[PDB]
């Protein structure tokens, strides 16, 4: 099954750096726990819309990417932070999530609906406080984000040449991409989140 692939991909992985991305997601979301929960997801629920229905307006260029790159590292960071703390909080952003998951398969992103499918499943994973099984999750929603990147890749072909040997290498790639260079990312995110409040 895709997830026990995975899951085996992330355990093979040193124990030491899985506990890192761990240990580096709580103190995260202690950071933001510190501004109100329910501040937190008003703001997460608010950015969430935004980048959606800028998304599918195709406001999006290739100028913008760097910009865009950013609000998701905010929005991620304040959903993590919701994730690890508030059920009724985690309810509501899985619920919008799911509505743009939906609409987004209407629309033929199937790919990237699917990733967004699995990053909710994470997120659960996350609340019920299971390490390893929020990073197989989020190890398949990236490598589905990826895929969805490399079949689109005519909107960007450089960036689909970039992350290519990602989806080519397979789960142990993804993995490999989240350990090495996206979970010390995480701290961008909650610095930017900071400054919003």
């Amino acid at each position: 099954t895709p997830e026990e692939e995975a899951r085996a991909a992330v355990d093979s992985f040193p124990e030491a750096l899985r506990q890192r991305a761990w240990d580096l997601n709580v103190k995260s979301a202690e950071k933001l726990a510190k501004y109100g929960i329910e501040k937190v997801t008003e703001l997460a629920l608010k950015l969430l819309k935004e980048i959606f229905e800028k998304y599918v307006e195709g406001k999006i260029t290739r100028e913008d990417l760097p910009e865009v790159v950013k609000k998701i590292l905010v929005l991620l960071s304040l959903v993590k932070a919701t994730a690890i703390y508030s059920k009724e909080g985690l309810e509501k952003i899985l619920e919008l999530l799911k509505e743009i998951a939906k609409e987004l398969r209407e629309r033929g992103e199937t790919l990237l609906a699917e990733a967004i499918d699995y990053l909710i499943e994470a997120l659960e994973k996350l609340h019920k406080g299971d390490a390893d099984g929020y990073l197989t999750l989020l190890t398949i929603a990236l490598y589905l984000y990826f895929k969805h990147i490399v079949e689109n890749g005519a909107r960007d072909p450089e960036l689909a040449a970039a992350v290519r040997p990602l989806v080519e290498g397979g789960y142990e790639a993804v993995a490999r991409y989240y350990f090495e260079v996206f979970a010390p990312k995480l701290e961008e995110g909650t610095e930017e989140a900071v400054k919003l409040f």
